[PDB]
């Protein structure tokens, strides 16, 4: 029983990664491109990019560890932990010619570390919407002259006893609609019925615990990418964000500018965090072309 | 009925001001001191200093409006609404002469405004735990090195949609654990019992609800302290925060010289933010001892 419809042309499947199943939906012909989601969703949140991507790529859209119908991962939630399972992923299906990456949110943390790793593998690289876990994340403000902040979310969900999971439960629907919309330029393009599908799979209890356990990873991650980090990556990369309430609006390019030699940036006006769904058209055209001046039949 | 039990020799009482009725406990004789609570508690939290403090003083710990056994603001929560009510409570038992006041955590967000409006009625000032709501607090960090950071909490809070009421609700006495442990150092003296006696209080709904609008009114209450604080505090003030985890720091007395001509500050080891609670023995000494410099 899918938790999201799949696009005509694609098809969900199950691979054994490490000993953990993952569920992907893939699509398409040609070189692999990996699109990788984030925080409070699914590989659903790139249905609409999938099948205008899937005219001239090989598509897969992974479940994150422990989110939609992922196994929790046996090792941890750290990035470097998490990003073995998409690598070795994106292996089984692109063994002999080097892969683009997509990601968004929370899957920027947990691919960074093979990025950086396997750059041989990786032949462009799009990141979109969240810090690179590094000691920029410790600046961000806990409270604004305006309310709530960006990323006070760190803290409550990195919190013990289980803080979230414990406040959050019975509330899930409540919660993730007051997320994404606290977060968002475009609230209208969030139905109920898709903010009820959302909802139902990371309600799961193994993936709302999941969900926070990325977060309680957070400062690991940190501390692991400030050894990776001692070399750059010199693949061709891409950055966006949303320009509007709930982005990350300059600072998406200006850290990236750190870490990678070859990188171009956007900010898209008048959107906010969720671009693949805030602002579908606008992210679709730019990925698509940033990908498609490479191999792609 | 009393939520918490009153230290023998007090009486607990209530005063209606401004149509609000505001709860007390009150005990001593001399100079009037005020002992404000902060969030999460009620003037329960004095309990212990209390006594000590009625034997050369009047001793009053209302609980703040919507808190405790106090009927939540008529007017509003920003500080300078609700600091009407605790001056004009003071005032009442101290009708002819200066009076003193300790507070704690929201305390000072709810008790600046009336000092630095009413400096003549103040003799004397201790503040401890908690920023001058000021753009000071728009500099500290969402998330830290260490884990959840100090005052994530005010966005949390301060959330529209009542999200803080609607997660927390049902679930009163699990939060405040977390919450006050969280952001304590000596987490041992917060009790099962003790623990069990604050969240009855803060779970009754208007009290739970009154907790978060401290907060939702708090970039009002910036707003207010810009214009309040082109003039400084001319009485003896003292500052005291903890050092240990969870504990404001050297931060307390940095922002109070900005704020105060006279001032004094400490830094207490080993102790968080519940400083009445965790470091009883010191910090008790401490405000007896600047308190009894004054007549």
């Amino acid at each position: 029983a899918e938790e999201f419809p799949v696009p005509n042309g694609f098809e969900s499947a199950y691979r054994e990664v490490d000993g953990v199943k993952l569920h992907y939906v893939k699509g398409g012909q040609g070189p692999l491109v990996m699109l990788v989601h984030g925080f409070g969703q699914t590989w659903y949140e790139w249905h609409q990019l999938m099948p205008e991507l899937a005219k001239r790529f090989t598509v897969i859209a992974p479940d994150l560890p422990g989110l939609g119908q992922s196994e929790p991962p046996k090792t941890g939630y750290s990035g470097e932990q998490v990003a073995v399972y998409l690598h070795k992923l994106a292996r089984q299906f692109s063994p002999d010619r080097p892969f683009d990456l997509v990601a968004h949110s929370i899957g920027i943390w947990n691919t960074y570390p093979m990025v950086v790793k396997n750059q041989a593998d990786i032949a462009r690289l799009v990141y979109m919407e969240a810090p690179i876990p590094d000691a920029r994340i410790y600046r961000f403000p806990a409270f604004t002259a305006q309310g709530e902040s960006l990323v006070w979310h760190f803290s409550f969900f990195a919190a013990d006893d289980r803080l979230a999971e414990t406040l959050i439960a019975g509330k899930e629907r409540f919660f993730l609609e007051h997320f994404i919309k606290s977060h968002a330029s475009n609230t209208e393009v969030f139905s109920e019925r898709l903010l009820d599908l959302y909802a139902r799979s990371y309600a799961k209890p193994h993936s709302l615990n999941a969900s926070f356990e990325y977060y309680r990873a957070l400062n690991e991650s940190v501390r692991q990418n400030a050894e990776l980090a001692k070399t750059r990556l010199q693949m061709p990369t891409m950055t966006l964000a949303g320009g509007g309430h709930g982005g990350m609006g300059t600072f998406q390019l200006e850290q990236m500018k750190a870490y990678a030699e070859d990188v171009e940036g956007h900010v898209l006006p008048g959107c906010g965090h969720w671009l693949p769904e805030e602002c579908a058209a606008p992210m679709n055209r730019l990925v698509i072309d940033f990908l498609s001046r490479g191999r792609h039949h």
